[PDB]
């Protein structure tokens, strides 16, 4: 116990501090500080044109349509580079992030240049500061304490929760706008673009997020009174100024105007010095060899993590591949943020399982508060947890970050309270993050369940440590058995409260098809606890499968067995096995092991057609009632036995499978496995979403399972190429070259690829499950053997 609080007070320190405000462009607040926070954003616009407070950015969001936006170079323990262009704004910004040895203080550079020198135009940043929790521990604040000349500004902070802290604003260079043939740019008191325009007020800290807003509203406020005139003293008049002498409080806005006609730009630093630190950043020239330090140090950290070859893909050069890995890699860490707030839950409203409209939820409620640490699949489209996505996530970043993931991990199952082992499929913590959503996907469900993603990504982990360390650095949790026990000891409980939840909740009806299996002769020698179905099922979706519209039976029915449930089960199951294993619980592991194996039998004994040669979902014949039908959509659901790893090894079914995602008239593609085969009648229907588009998760998952079965895909060896490896090879190739492909031309990653020509669709930047193209180009003996 006492070596894991030396292990977690280590973590916790390399992770207080970073960019954790991933839906903003670039925003800040410290890790798990939930009351007195500091919370600080960057905004900017051009405000030489009258309408500039129009293009004012703040928050990632895709109707800003940025050229492009990002981390070349990431890793929330030590820092990164952030750039952004802006074509509207003419604007080349690039943001650096780094911080002292320990982690305690912090510094960011902002550096901007114009993308058109001789475009007349200005680069108006907005920062803001907030120092929250005043209001309820009745000491934390934030005060401005003096000045260098006017633009450079030193304030005096206290957080009850972090301590006393000195933060600077200081400029290194750039070009303030004016106009050198007038007196003054000024045209109102406090009103003046030529320097540093400074504003602080007291902002409620549930409302700090609006500071867009809030500066929009004041500026408009301050226009008000200027016009109750040349077009060069517009950005004097977009200045914001105290005009209600508000008194100072938590709340400071710092606005500087640099004139884009320079072709130099400019840079600013902010810094961030603990009261009483022994490695203060104090010198522009500090912070300079910091950044070398910093983006050196961790593309050391991905050398050592990752390692890419020539070919087989055609991206034309190893240094280039790299790269590409390097920032998708580095984009899927920069969306892990630091969420904290309410939930709307509905809990009273009945549920009726045997029932398949829609339902509506209309005895919601506040609930909370919650708090979560964790990537996202989107932090312009989705920059929140989502439960089945970040299954995914973990796979990519457990092989750069071992300790990383198991934070995360952690932080998920935190949220399992004490009467449900319920968590929620999307969650939306606060007015913050509600403010992205659909008033009409708000309000969650406890009586509806996601795939076990998060458990699939714990079992692999589980795998390498217990390979690594035998019988009982960034993966102290992979090689100490002393740590992993402690870890496992924690959320033992929690899993476990999971794992009943989810198996009871989505228990199927076995006693129907009972006369049928009788008659089958299989009925004595099936599991009939091991049978599952989604609950919560409507006509024309099933969101707890997590593939809303794959084709499911029609008519819907209590009776349906869902063959991707009892798969998600087995993946479970093994995942509690391994816990059990670690945790030296002898016979709990023996009863895990044999459920796995009573999964796996079902699988092949019910949901296996010999007719069609596939894993199908059961129902029974609306019309006959003596007939079981296998409902077989061929498609991810089909091949989701496979890509989980639970048909036997050696069994006559992999062949089988292995035709089937190699098969070009079903699901084989020049850019992946589509979601839905060619073939089936809804392929192309309606919403398009999975009923025939590349998705990379699941891809991914069907990769590894190769590998898997097929062990010597692995070898690149000259000769006569089985079907598993001209698949395997094939699937890897297309992958990497269409993602690359897309994202060289179209920009970004996409949440899924078109089966026509593998163009991007869906959300753009999405790092989420598409950065596990990072794995594919680069992943190396993840699996921990022998080196004698
Ligand atoms: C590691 O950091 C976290 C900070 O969140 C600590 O784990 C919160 O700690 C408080 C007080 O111990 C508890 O009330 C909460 O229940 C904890 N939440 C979670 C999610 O664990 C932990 O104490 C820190 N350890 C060290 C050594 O600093
Ligand atoms: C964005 O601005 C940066 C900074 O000037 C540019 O990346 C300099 O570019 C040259 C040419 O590649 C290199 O010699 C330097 O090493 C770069 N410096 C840095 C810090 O990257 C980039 O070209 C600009 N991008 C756009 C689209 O204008």
């Amino acid at each position: 116990a006492e070596f894991m609080e030396e292990y977690q007070k280590f973590t916790n320190e390399s992770l207080l501090w970073a960019p954790y405000r991933s839906n903003c462009y670039f925003g800040m607040r410290p890790r798990y500080v939930h009351e007195s926070p500091l919370i600080m954003g960057i905004m900017w616009f051009n405000s030489l044109s009258q309408d500039g407070l129009h293009s004012l950015r703040h928050f990632a969001t895709p109707q800003d349509k940025l050229q492009k936006y990002g981390w070349e170079v990431y890793d929330p323990r030590i820092g990164g580079k952030e750039v952004f262009i802006d074509e509207k704004n003419n604007l080349n910004l690039t943001v650096y992030f780094v911080k002292s040895k320990n982690g305690e203080n912090w510094s960011v550079r902002v550096q901007g240049e114009p993308l058109d020198p001789k475009r007349p135009s200005t680069a108006s940043v907005v920062l803001y500061f907030s120092q929250n929790g005043g209001e309820i521990d009745g000491k934390s604040s934030l005060a401005m304490i003096g000045h260098d000349g006017p633009n450079d500004m030193k304030f005096f902070g206290y957080s009850k929760e972090l301590g006393e802290y000195h933060l600077t604003v200081k400029d290194n260079f750039g070009h303030y706008f004016k106009n050198p043939e007038y007196e003054t740019m000024e045209v109102a008191p406090g009103s003046d673009c030529s320097k540093t325009s400074h504003l602080s007020l007291q902002i409620p800290d549930k409302e700090v997020w609006k500071a867009r807003d809030v500066f929009q509203s004041l500026v408009s406020d301050s226009i008000r009174d200027i016009l109750e005139r040349p077009a060069d003293l517009i950005p004097s008049v977009l200045t914001i100024r105290n005009l209600y002498n508000f008194n100072p409080g938590n709340f400071h806005y710092i606005q500087k105007t640099f004139d884009l006609t320079k072709k130099d730009g400019f840079q600013f630093d902010i810094t961030y010095n603990k009261l009483g630190t022994t490695q203060s950043i104090s010198t522009r020239e500090q912070v300079t060899e910091l950044i070398t330090w910093s983006l050196n140090e961790i593309n050391a950290r991905f050398d050592k993590q990752f390692s890419f070859g020539e070919g087989p893909d055609s991206i034309e050069s190893v240094e280039v591949k790299r790269r590409f890995a390097l920032e998708t890699l580095s984009n899927l860490l920069g969306g892990i943020g630091y969420f904290y707030g309410n939930q709307l839950i509905d809990r009273e409203t009945e549920f009726d399982e045997s029932q398949f409209t829609e339902i509506k939820l209309l005895n919601a409620k506040e609930e909370g508060p919650f708090e979560l640490f964790t990537s996202v699949p989107s932090r312009g489209f989705f920059p929140r947890g989502f439960y089945w996505d970040e299954g995914f996530h973990l796979l990519q970043i457990m092989e750069y970050d071992f300790d990383l993931a198991f934070e995360i991990l952690a932080s998920w199952f935190e949220m399992i309270e004490d009467d449900s082992g319920w968590i929620a499929r999307e969650i939306i913590l606060g007015n913050e993050a509600r403010s992205k959503v659909p008033q009409e996907f708000q309000v969650q469900n406890p009586n509806i369940a996601n795939p076990p993603t998060l458990l699939l990504a714990f079992s692999e982990m589980l795998s390498r440590a217990i390979e690594n360390i035998g019988d009982f650095m960034t993966n102290n949790l992979e090689a100490n058995p002393g740590l992993l026990t402690e870890y496992a000891k924690k959320i033992y409980p929690k899993l476990l409260k999971h794992y009943n939840w989810f198996r009871k909740s989505q228990t199927g009806l076995i006693d129907e098809y009972e006369e049928i299996l009788e008659d089958e002769g299989i009925w004595d020698k099936i599991h009939k606890n091991e049978v599952y179905r989604w609950v919560g099922r409507t006509f024309t979706h099933c969101l707890p499968s997590g593939m809303d519209d794959y084709p499911r039976a029609q008519p819907p029915d209590v009776a349906e067995l869902n063959v991707d449930a009892l798969a998600w089960v087995g993946v479970m199951t093994r995942s509690m096995k391994q816990i059990a294993h670690v945790l030296k619980l002898t016979q709990d592991e023996q009863r895990y092991a044999q459920i796995e194996q009573e999964v796996v039998e079902n699988l092949d004994l019910l949901h296996w057609s010999e007719n069609d040669n596939c894993y199908c979902d059961i129902s029974i014949d609306p019309e006959d009632d003596e007939i079981r039908e296998f409902v077989c959509h061929e498609g991810y659901v089909s091949v989701l036995p496979f890509a989980l790893k639970l048909i036997p090894k050696n069994s006559p079914k992999l062949e089988k499978v292995v035709a089937l995602m190699s098969d070009p008239e079903k699901i084989f593609s020049d850019y992946g496995l589509l979601s839905l085969s060619r073939q089936d009648d809804y392929f192309g229907k309606d919403e398009n979403y999975w009923r025939g588009p590349i998705w990379m998760n699941i891809n991914y998952l069907c990769l590894d399972a190769m590998r898997y079965y097929y062990p010597e895909v692995i070898l690149d060896v000259a000769g006569e190429a089985s079907n598993a490896k001209k698949l395997y090879q094939s699937l890897k190739i297309n992958l990497s070259n269409n993602i690359y492909k897309v994202w060289e031309e179209q920009g970004y990653c996409y949440e899924n690829y078109s089966p026509i020509d593998g163009h991007g669709t869906g959300a753009e930047h999405f790092t989420g499950w598409t950065a596990l193209v990072v794995n594919i180009l680069g992943r190396f003996r993840s699996h921990h053997h022998h080196h004698h």
